[PDB]
């Protein structure tokens, strides 16, 4: 796997041994073969359990996440966007002979970035890697292998809550990990579930660092979680309730972005899902209940444009511009390099999405229109059918100067206001507060 000038994809079916057995056999190895090692972790929460397969290994953890360091480590492991926003910032990246990423069909932009800068380099002759996952980019295949038997069923799974007609739902008495379209739809169920007496955990992206921790820490009956949990999570389950639907953000006529759907998995999406149980081969006979069929829904996912705008920064070498990783190439319409930035714009770029938090098409609409990370006009002075509503009224801010104004971006991504979290956060920003 690991001469140069060579891209493996390791697609091992879930609980096949990625993480726990074959990526410390290929540290191991690299570190024998003085390989500069990079381990890409989807989340913090896979890198602290990456440590503890890595144990006693000699690794530098580039992440607050694990607590452990000699200095003296050729290994480093760190996220996938922490990669890939060191490589659009000024900090040097070491140019990695062995480049390792677990998850690697994580569909953050960021990963999807990381991908294409890493394949690129690869067939440039400067490197090896290995893309490790269950689910590569192109599976159709929503039913893999597992380590003990799955009872699959088609079932029609509640979307909002229900009285009557699903008992199968709670007369389970086991543990049910749910996955639902959006944080939105989750908040519903976990209210209906609660109401019957049962203990719901709820996860998603801005929350999933800190609440997986109450799936160790709790009893529970319930996971409702959003597709974060596709990336590396576990749990001690015995059930899969499956939607099969997903929300999927569409640029439409290159000016605003909407939340489409929710609308069909991708198999990738459903075979992770799925993959979340039949782990255990002493545990035969976990189910896994799905409520819809799959399909490719992320062509013309906006999080495939992003990508490009992101690898459009990120230097290579002289002019030249990344490929996105070419089975996952076709998921966007998009001239290379069309998004690159000059020095400047591409910081404030950075400050966007870093400090402001903001979706990568929507800071790129704010940095290339040459605004300043901290000049929010843009905010207020936007198209009328551009208001965001909170509690269906028109949402209001006091801004840096006092004035209290309704909040109308100049630019509409729905990603800012699709739950409360994310409104709360887009206020902040838009009252000038970071």
């Amino acid at each position: 796997m690991l001469k140069k000038k060579q891209l493996t994809v390791l697609d091992l079916h879930p609980g096949a041994g990625k993480t726990r057995r074959v990526l410390p056999e290929i540290v191991r190895e690299a570190i024998k073969k003085r390989l500069r090692t990079v381990i890409l972790a989807p989340t913090r929460v896979v890198a602290a359990e990456m440590e503890e397969a890595l144990r006693g290994l000699p690794v530098r953890y580039m992440t607050t996440a694990v607590n452990v360091h000699s200095g003296t480590e050729i290994v480093d492991l760190m996220c996938h966007a922490t990669f890939t926003s060191r490589l659009l910032q000024p900090i040097r990246v070491p140019n990695y002979n062995l480049n390792i990423m677990d998850e690697a069909h994580f569909t953050d932009p960021s990963s999807i970035a990381a991908r294409g800068y890493i394949s690129t380099r690869v067939e440039m002759g400067e490197a090896a890697a290995i893309f490790m996952t269950a689910t590569p980019p192109g599976t159709r295949d929503a039913f893999p292998d597992s380590n003990s038997p799955i009872m699959d069923t088609e079932v029609e799974v509640p979307e909002r809550a229900w009285s009557s007609g699903f008992d199968w739902v709670t007369d389970h008495s086991g543990k049910t990990v749910w996955f639902v379209p959006s944080v939105r739809n989750g908040n519903e169920i976990a209210a209906c579930l609660t109401k019957a007496g049962k203990r719901v955990i709820q996860l998603s992206r801005k929350t999933f660092e800190t609440e997986f921790q109450k799936t160790k820490n709790q009893e529970w009956d319930f996971v409702i979680t959003t597709d974060i949990s596709e990336m590396g999570a576990n749990f001690k389950a015995d059930r899969v309730i499956d939607s099969r639907r997903c929300l999927k953000p569409v640029i439409l006529d290159g000016e605003r972005v909407i939340l489409a759907g929710p609308m069909p998995v991708t198999h990738a999406s459903a075979a992770q899902r799925r993959g979340r149980i039949g782990r255990n081969p002493n545990k035969p006979g976990d189910e896994y209940m799905y409520g819809g069929g799959c399909a490719e829904t992320d062509e013309g996912h906006a999080h495939w444009l992003e990508a490009r705008m992101l690898l459009d920064n990120i230097y290579l070498q002289d002019g030249l511009i990344a490929s996105l990783y070419r089975p996952e190439a076709d998921k966007v319409a998009a001239i290379e390099g069309e998004f690159k930035l000059r020095t400047e714009q591409r910081k404030t770029f950075v400050e966007l999405m870093k400090r402001g938090d903001l979706p990568v098409w929507l800071a790129y609409q704010v940095a290339s229109a040459g605004i300043t990370y901290t000049d929010r006009r843009w905010c207020f002075d936007g198209t009328t059918n551009n208001t965001i509503m909170e509690d269906s009224v028109p949402a209001e801010v006091w801004t840096k100067y006092g004035e209290k104004r309704v909040l109308k971006p100049r630019w509409m991504d729905a990603r800012v206001c699709s739950d409360h979290a994310a409104l709360k956060s887009f206020k902040e920003f838009a009252a000038g507060k970071r």
